[PDB]
C-alpha cells in the first residue's frame, strides 16, 4: 500500500469499466463508441484473408466506421465474454463470442458466429489501440464462400 | 501481505517461468515439452478451417504429437514474445509471432509465418491447457492453397 499503487489500481479500475462499456455497447450506442477513445486511436480487424489488419486510424475515423458497422452487422452482440486484466494497468485483453446477422454487399445476408480475442491498450484513460482477433474461416462460412481445407497427414490420432 | 497472496504471487511466478520455458522450447527439446502438462492437459489448434479445435489430450498424446511436429515444422522458433499476467494466477495470455518451414504431405515445402495468440491455463504448476489461436488464411499461403478474398464493398478509408 503506496500512493503508487493505488494510481496503478484506480487506473486499471477504470480501464476496466472502459473495456466493460464498449463490449456491451450495442445498437444505436455503437454510433458513439468512438468516444471511447483517445483523439488519434486505433481500432480495427487484425485477422483478415489478406494477412494485413485492417486499421481504422483516429476517433473521427473510428465514429464513420461505427455507421458502415452498424448497417452491416445490425444486430450484432457479444457474448460469453471474459475480461483480463494484465501486469499493465493499461492493458486488457477479451475472450468472448459474438453473433448477428451479416450484410456485405455483394453477398447473400446470412448468420455470423465467431471466437473473438480482443486487445485494449489505454492512454490517459481513453483506449489508444483496439484489436481483434477471430477465424476469418467463420466468417467465409457466413458469406457463403467456400473454406479451403488443409489435409494434415499423419497428425496423430 | 497475506499468505493467500503469497500464495498467489508464489503460483504466478513458478507458472510464468513455465509459459517462458514454453515458449523458448526449440529443436529436440520439443520432444519433451508435453512434460510440462499434467496428465490430463490438453493442447493445440483453436483455429482452423473446419471451425473446429484439433485438441490433444493428456500428456502422452501430447508427446505423441511433437513427432509429428516436429517433421511437419522441423525449424519452427516463436519470436517476439509478450507474456501477460491476468487476474488469474493460473491464466496467461502470450501474443508472439513465429515461423518456420511447413512441409506437410501432398503440398510443396513452404515458408510458413503467422501472428500468434496462446492461452495457458494451470493446475498445480503444469499446463492444464495451452490453446494457439492464429489466422489460419496465413497457413494455407504457406501450403500454396488459394485463398478467398472477402469484398467490404462501402468500407471506409
Ligand atoms: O467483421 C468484419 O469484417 C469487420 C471488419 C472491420 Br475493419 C470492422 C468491424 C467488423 N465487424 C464487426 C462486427 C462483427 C465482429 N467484428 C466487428
Ligand atoms: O500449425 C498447425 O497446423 C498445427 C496443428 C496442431 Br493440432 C498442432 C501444432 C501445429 N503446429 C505447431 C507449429 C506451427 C505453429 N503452431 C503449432
Amino acid at each position: 500500500n503506496t500512493s503508487e499503487n493505488r494510481a496503478q489500481v484506480a487506473a486499471r479500475q477504470h480501464n476496466r469499466k472502459i473495456v466493460e462499456q464498449y463490449m456491451h455497447t450495442r445498437g444505436e450506442a455503437r454510433l458513439k463508441r468512438h468516444l471511447l477513445f483517445t483523439e488519434d486511436g486505433v481500432g480495427g480487424l487484425w485477422t483478415t484473408d489478406s494477412g494485413q489488419p485492417i486499421a481504422i486510424r483516429g476517433r473521427e475515423k473510428l465514429g464513420e466506421h461505427a455507421v458502415w458497422s452498424l448497417q452491416c452487422f445490425p444486430d450484432w452482440v457479444w457474448t460469453d465474454i471474459q475480461i483480463f486484466e494484465t501486469q499493465d494497468p493499461n492493458w486488457f485483453w477479451v475472450e468472448c463470442r459474438g453473433e448477428g446477422a451479416i450484410v456485405f454487399p455483394g453477398y447473400p445476408r446470412g448468420q455470423y458466429r465467431n471466437h473473438f480475442l480482443h486487445s485494449f491498450r489505454f492512454e490517459n484513460g481513453l483506449i489508444k489501440e483496439q484489436r481483434e482477433f477471430m477465424n476469418p474461416c467463420e466468417q467465409f462460412r457466413s458469406l457463403g464462400i467456400e473454406v479451403p481445407e488443409v489435409r494434415r497427414d499423419g497428425l496423430p490420432s
